[PDB]
């Protein structure tokens, strides 16, 4: 089984922490790179942060940049979302998604998966 089960969430005030993982099964992580994808009430998803375990390379979208970290325990295969600082803007489903890119022909398909059950995390 393919899976990337996610954990964490809840209901916090403004100024405070959350802390999220995506727990990886069935396949290795160093071949993707694993992140979060958030979906706003009445929003399409957009990329919260990604990290490529090979290199800990890290990317992290501007409305989010200094406030949250993201790191990799390919030991536990497993990644965190250390979400400090949070606002009421960050009301929304977060999602653990991968990112990949392979040729099936050259340029190829740039893919992006998210698993389907995500966690709520609401600002008051």
């Amino acid at each position: 089984e393919v899976q990337l089960v996610e954990s964490g969430g809840g209901l916090v005030q403004p100024g405070r922490s959350l802390r999220l993982s995506c727990a990886a099964s069935g396949f290795d992580i160093d071949y993707y790179s694993i992140g979060w994808v958030r979906r706003a009430p009445g929003k399409g998803e957009e990329l919260v942060a990604r990290i490529y375990p090979s290199s800990s390379s890290t990317s992290y979208a501007d409305s989010v940049k200094g406030r949250f970290t993201i790191s990799a325990d390919t030991s536990k295969n497993t990644a965190y979302l250390q979400m400090n600082s949070l606002r009421a803007e960050d009301t929304a489903v977060y999602y653990c998604a991968r990112w990949h890119w392979a040729y099936s022909a050259w340029p190829g398909w740039y893919g992006m998966d998210y698993w389907g059950q995500g966690t709520l995390v609401t600002v008051s």
